[PDB]
């Protein structure tokens, strides 16, 4: 197992994904600074398209609390509904 | 494990979430008053968007019975349907 | 575990819910009469919105056979479809 | 466990349900003739609304092969789609 | 257990179904030729309506590779979508 | 078990499929060059229709990172929505 191989599943909730990411990051043999930079880069890069969209909408400077609270809607009825309606409107 | 990390999954039923929340709260090392305040704040803050919407509509002064009885519709056929129709109407 | 904490899940089939309800009710320390009254009140009170709608439509005087046979449609394709269409008609 | 309590789940496939029905029926203490009559009556009576609709369309005189082969469409994409479209047409 | 009772589930993927079919066929006491004929007849006869539709569209002379590669779309988003749209067009 | 029998499930995420593909590929008795060629041909050939569509759109010269990052949208709300809308537009 490597930190680079941690990718969020398409139907995986964000909290689970970040949990696996941090579990694995606590194991990789690397300096703390490298672990922080890893956090900032990988954590956002390896999310699925929906969560990556929301986080891209948040911009920079957001904490984990803000991100996770922003993403726990994905897959919920309201999210699926809004996304579907927006998709039908686009096409 | 910490009480602050208990967040309701997007597809998780409310009863399960409150079950984990109270199971964990009985373990966190803190005074009884701090545990009650934790209940009031976290329990509502850490729910997913749908349940948070319904509970915000209930307002304050509601008991666990009133909240849970208010939220067990989420994910049910009627709930998903109503949410979908309202979403199509919005866009 | 207490009989008052037995609540039907949003996606839980009715037969399962009544199975848990009676399994738990056979354990609660209470007189037989109190257990019957418990049955009549809780069993209907703690169901989810869809089943509560159907049972409310049945009215009083219905047996468990009539109720369960009335509710095993919930979640089935026909049920979800009919409910969805009615929801679209409402909005 | 009793044969009268075997009911098909709303999302349960037919083959599984008949499997439970025959497994439990093989245990009930009763004469063989009573077990056959049980088969004919309960097996059709305790199915969910969709399968009961299809089997009601088949009528009497059908064997298990004809029924099961008639019902394995339930829940499949084609079934859910057709049912949904017919429901939209009704309303 | 008998080869005649192997039926594809409504939501079962084709690869799994053929896996059970061949696993069981390796157990049934019968000559190799009878097992081949069993393959040709049962394997296609006992599939669910969607897979039976696609395979019927393929016609005869197709190998297992062609069939399985033809059916792995069933249940996928694209399949369910196409089937749903065709269903709405039909009604 | 043989590498030729590794096929992506209809609802299986791509990362899982490639994980099984490489897990099995590390076991098949063959020279390394044959294993690379196996990778290039089978890995893309045995995917389901959606992933095969996206990867076919990518063309040649793409690495595993580009493919996997391209496919983790499959099954996500946005993907299913876009596919559904495009399907309704086609018909």
């Amino acid at each position: 197992t490597s930190i680079l191989d941690i990718r969020q599943g398409p139907k995986e909730p964000f909290r689970d994904y970040v949990d696996r990411f941090y579990k694995t990051l606590r194991a990789e043999q690397a300096s703390q600074e490298v672990k922080n930079w890893m956090t900032e880069t990988l954590l956002v890069q390896n999310a699925n398209p929906d969560c990556k969209t929301i986080l891209k909408a948040l911009g920079p400077g957001a904490t984990l609390e803000e991100m996770m609270t922003a993403c726990q809607g994905v897959g919920g009825p309201g999210h699926k509904a809004r996304v579907l309606a927006e998709a039908m409107s686009q096409v």
